[PDB]
């Protein structure tokens, strides 16, 4: 029952966060393209401050495809042994229609539920 | 009376390209956003083969605000003693929401009036 986030919405690719617990985190990505063609070769990409150690496991594809036909999901488990508020910085990348595209993001709106 | 060319749409972002000729062709760039949000601190770069050369010249401003209501304009004039077919490849980068967003295309599209 912790609260999901959106992690990420900006011209079409938006990335919710949800969040499990059983001093780890356990986030599941989801990614959904709300434009008019598909996200190929996506890579996300994710790093904590050195306080907290992240593991990255395998996404579902690297596809997200045009108007919200589908998602990429892709597990994250963050190790948070000093119990501080979690913090993230994202990087997103892809090709659409022949251009390449980048982006980066902090994401700071987890909710306390993810980490206290 | 060279034909202008799109040099650049994606997401929102539009780049065009008009050019005059009094081997040196004069490129002045016309960059649009059709987004909700401006796009600052932008910067356009620009590369070619060795084989011409480019010299870009300062911006209009660092700013394409929102909602189409200006552009940023800025020169490039390049130099192409062989008089190959001119191309480029351009990368562009901005803040948009606070996200650092950056773009890559090849311009291969030129008008043989831009060259010829």
């Amino acid at each position: 029952m912790i609260p999901s986030i959106t992690a990420y919405d900006a011209l079409g690719l938006k990335i919710e966060f949800t969040f499990e617990r059983s001093s780890v985190t356990v986030i599941t990505i989801q990614a959904s393209n709300s434009t008019e063609l598909d996200m190929t070769d996506f890579v996300f990409q994710a790093a904590v401050p050195k306080t907290f150690q992240l593991q990255l496991l395998s996404p579902s594809s690297s596809v997200v495809p045009a108007f919200n036909t589908g998602t990429i999901t892709q597990v994250i488990k963050v190790l948070n042994p000093q119990k501080q508020q979690l913090r993230m910085r994202i990087k997103l990348t892809f090709n659409w229609n022949g251009y390449k595209v980048q982006s980066e993001a902090e994401v700071n709106n987890f909710p306390p539920q993810s980490w206290q």
